[PDB]
């Protein structure tokens, strides 16, 4: 679960909430 | 995608993620 | 740099984005 591929999962996961959030906030 | 492809992508996203919010604050 | 330092680098942007966004928003 720490490979560079696992996290690298995790942080695609969080960079499309983070999208969603911004989408919020601004074009 | 390839791990390697798939790293660029997120750096790239994350760049423009910081450019869209940076045009409304900071 | 190496992949495991991009991932760091990474990882560290996203952190920052993620708190300013959580005062803008749930």
């Amino acid at each position: 679960s720490n490979t560079i591929g696992a996290r690298l999962n995790r942080v695609e996961d969080k960079v499309t909430q983070l999208d969603q959030r911004l989408a919020l906030i601004t074009d």
